[PDB]
C-alpha cells in the first residue's frame, strides 16, 4: 500500500488552520493547507491575542516576533474600551482605563500578556513559523470533497481539490477543517450546530480617515456605541490613519446591508465621531450576521472541525480568533503524539471533550458581554458571565487525559486563587534556575513537565524511566533542588506538599497529581502516563 502523501490536511488559512498547522509542523509532522484564496487576507478581521493565546504562541516560538510586529495601539503605546455616546464624546462607562492596566489585570496569573495584532498580521507570522518548521501551503486550491478509509484499508482520508491546474487528489492521514462558518467540511459529515444561533446583524465598514483634527492625543481603543441614532462599535487598526466601523440594524424592521450605501457610511461615521469634517474613504462594507453555534461533533472518524467551523461565537470580547489558535493547538500536539506513536487514538477523543466544552465557555462568556456592553436588556435571555479571566485562564477540562478525583462540575475557577487540581492550567508562579528568574508556566510545552516536591527525588528519577519507557519527554524538575523557590510556594500552589508530584500537559494542563509518596514512583507515573496517552 501507498504511503500517505501527507499525515495531515488542513482546509482554510484563517487562524485555526494556520494555528494547526504551525503547531503540528513544529512537531515534525508533514502537513498541507490548502486555501481557496490565492493569498492571505490584508483585511483585520480578529485582533489581539490574550494571555491563553501568547502562552501557546510563546511555546511555539513566535511570541518575540509577535511582540516585535506592528499591533493596533496608538503612538502613545495605549489602548482604551469605553462604552460612550460617540467617540470624541462623553464616557457613559469605561471598561478598561489603559493597555498597562489590561496587562494588570491577570498578571499574577500568567507571565505572557497581551499582543495586539490584527488578524492580517498575526496569520504572516504562523505561516512562516509553519514553513520553517517544513509546513506547506496551496493557495488557489479548495477541497471539493473527500472518502474515508477504515483502518484495515488505510487508515485515511482522500481529498478531491480543485486547484489551478484543474482538479487532484490527495491521500492524508487526517483532515482538518478549519474552512470557516460555512464549512463544506462540517456540512458534509451533516453535523448539525447547537446553541442561541442568531444574535444579532451589523455592517462593518473599514476606511481611512485622519482624525489626527477630532480625537484627543492618547484616545486609541475599541468603543462600543450608544447613539441616539444607531447602535455599533468603533476601533483602530495597525495603521494611524486606518479604522474600522459596525452598525447595528434590523432585517425584521426590514433593513437590509444594501441600505448602507457609501452615503449612508460616510453619513454614520460623521455621526460616530461627532465630526463632518470628515472625507472617509470607505475600503469596505461588509453585512455580517452574529451568532452562536457549535458542532455538535468535532470529529468523524479521522476528519476534525477547528476553529469557526466548529465554533462561531459573537465577536464581542475579541475572543473569536484566540479560541481557533486555541483548538489548533490542541490538534496539534493531540495529533502529534498520535502520529509518532506516543499515544493511541483513544487520545484523539480528548480533543472534543476538551475544546467542546472551551467553546461554551467561550460563546457564553461573549453573549454575556454583548449583554453588558451592546444590550443590556438582554441580560437575562442568557446566563451572566462567569469571568473573563476565569474563561481564558481559570477554565477547566475533564477528559480521559484528566485524572481528577473530586467531581466539582463547576468548569472555571478563579485563576487569580489556583487550586492546582487537575485541568486546569498548572498555576504561575515564580522561581528561578539557578539564577534564571521564570515563571512556572514558562516551564511548559515542550513535551511533559513534572514538578516533584522537595522530597521527591524518587519522582525526578521516575520521570526519566518512564520518558525511556514510553519515549514521550518528561521533563522534572524539583523544588529546593533545581529549582529554587524563595516564598516556598511551588508545593502549595500546585497541591503537592513535600512529598508528592504534578504531571503537566503539553499545553500547560495539569494532568494528575497527588500530594504525597507513592509506594513506587516509577509504577505510579508510568501508570498515569499510560492512561492519559491511551497506551
Ligand atoms: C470576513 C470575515 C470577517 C471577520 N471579522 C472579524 C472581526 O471584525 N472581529 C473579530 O473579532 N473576528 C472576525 N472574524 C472572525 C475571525 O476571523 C475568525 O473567527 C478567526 O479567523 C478564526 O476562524 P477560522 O480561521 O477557524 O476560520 P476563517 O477565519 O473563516 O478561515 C476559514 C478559511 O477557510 C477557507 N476556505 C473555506 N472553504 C474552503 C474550501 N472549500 N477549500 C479551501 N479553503 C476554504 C476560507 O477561504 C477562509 O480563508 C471575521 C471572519 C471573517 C471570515
Ligand atoms: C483588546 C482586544 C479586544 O478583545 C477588545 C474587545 O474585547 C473586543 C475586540 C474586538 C471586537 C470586539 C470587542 O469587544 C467587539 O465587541 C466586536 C463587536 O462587538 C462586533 C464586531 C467586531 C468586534 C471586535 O472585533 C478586541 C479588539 O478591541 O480588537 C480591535
Amino acid at each position: 500500500m501507498n504511503d500517505h502523501e501527507v499525515d495531515v490536511l488542513v482546509v482554510g488559512a484563517g487562524l485555526g488552520g494556520l494555528s494547526t498547522a504551525m503547531f503540528l509542523a513544529r512537531q515534525g509532522v508533514r502537513v498541507l493547507v490548502v486555501e481557496r484564496r490565492p493569498g492571505l487576507s490584508p483585511y483585520p478581521r480578529a485582533a489581539g491575542q490574550n494571555p491563553r493565546t501568547m502562552e501557546l504562541l510563546r511555546i511555539g516560538g513566535v511570541a518575540d516576533e509577535v511582540v516585535r510586529a506592528d499591533d493596533i495601539r496608538g503612538t502613545q503605546g495605549d489602548f482604551v474600551i469605553r462604552l460612550a455616546e460617540s467617540v470624541r464624546g462623553e464616557i457613559l462607562r469605561t471598561v478598561s482605563e489603559s493597555f498597562d492596566d489590561m496587562v494588570a489585570a491577570t498578571e499574577p496569573c500568567t507571565p505572557a500578556g497581551w499582543a495586539m495584532l490584527s488578524q492580517d498580521k498575526l496569520e504572516p507570522i504562523l505561516l512562516a513559523q509553519a514553513r520553517k518548521h517544513g509546513g506547506a501551503i496551496r493557495f488557489g486550491t479548495r477541497l471539493l470533497s473527500f472518502r474515508q478509509h477504515d483502518d484495515d484499508a488505510g487508515a485515511g482520508v482522500t481529498a478531491r481539490l480543485a486547484g489551478p491546474d484543474g482538479e487532484y487528489d490527495l491521500r492524508a492521514g487526517y483532515l482538518v477543517g478549519a474552512d470557516g462558518n460555512r464549512s463544506l467540511v462540517r456540512e458534509s459529515l451533516g453535523i448539525g450546530r447547537y446553541g442561541h444561533g442568531t444574535l444579532t446583524h451589523m455592517v462593518g465598514v473599514i476606511f481611512d480617515a485622519d482624525l489626527s483634527g477630532i480625537m484627543e492625543p492618547g484616545t486609541t481603543g475599541w468603543y462600543y456605541l450608544h447613539h441616539p441614532e444607531f447602535k455599533g462599535t468603533f476601533g483602530p487598526t495597525d495603521r494611524p490613519d486606518r479604522h474600522t466601523l459596525f452598525v447595528e440594524y434590523d432585517p425584521d424592521e426590514g433593513e437590509r446591508p444594501e441600505d448602507f450605501t457609501p452615503q449612508r457610511c460616510v453619513e454614520l461615521i460623521g455621526l460616530a465621531l461627532d465630526a463632518p469634517e470628515v472625507k472617509p474613504e470607505l475600503v469596505d462594507i461588509q453585512g455580517w450576521e452574529m451568532a452562536a453555534r457549535i458542532a455538535e461533533r468535532w470529529r468523524e472518524g479521522r476528519v476534525f472541525l477547528a476553529g469557526d467551523a466548529a465554533k462561531v461565537t459573537p465577536p464581542t470580547g475579541g475572543m473569536s480568533g484566540n479560541a481557533a489558535v486555541a483548538d489548533g493547538f490542541d490538534l496539534a500536539w493531540k495529533l502529534a503524539a498520535v502520529l509518532q506513536g506516543q499515544a493511541g487514538a483513544g487520545l484523539l477523543d480528548t480533543y472534543e471533550d476538551e475544546r467542546k466544552v472551551a467553546a461554551e465557555l467561550v460563546v457564553a462568556e461573549a453573549l454575556a458581554i454583548y449583554a453588558q456592553r451592546m444590550a443590556p436588556h438582554m441580560a437575562e435571555v442568557w446566563d451572566k458571565s462567569v469571568g473573563y479571566p476565569e474563561t481564558l485562564l481559570g477554565f477547566r477540562y475533564r477528559s480521559s487525559a484528566v485524572l481528577a478525583t473530586d467531581d466539582d462540575p463547576a468548569r472555571v475557577e478563579n485563576p487569580l486563587t489556583p487550586s492546582g487540581r487537575p485541568g486546569f492550567r498548572g498555576p504561575h508562579v515564580l522561581v528561578s534556575r539557578h539564577g534564571e528568574r521564570l515563571s512556572t508556566v514558562d516551564l511548559f510545552g515542550d513535551g511533559w513537565t513534572l514538578l516533584a516536591g522537595e522530597l521527591g527525588a524518587d519522582w525526578v528519577a521516575a520521570a526519566e524511566a518512564v520518558s525511556a519507557e514510553l519515549g514521550v519527554p518528561v521533563r522534572a524538575y524539583r523544588v529546593g533542588a533545581g529549582l529554587t523557590d524563595p516564598e516556598s510556594a511551588v508545593s502549595e500552589r500546585y497541591g503537592i506538599g513535600k512529598a508528592g508530584a504534578s504531571l503537566v500537559r503539553p499545553d500547560g494542563i495539569v494532568a494528575w497529581r497527588t500530594d504525597e509518596a507513592a509506594a513506587d514512583a516509577a509504577q505510579t507515573l508510568e501508570g498515569v502516563l499510560r492512561r492519559v496517552l491511551d497506551r
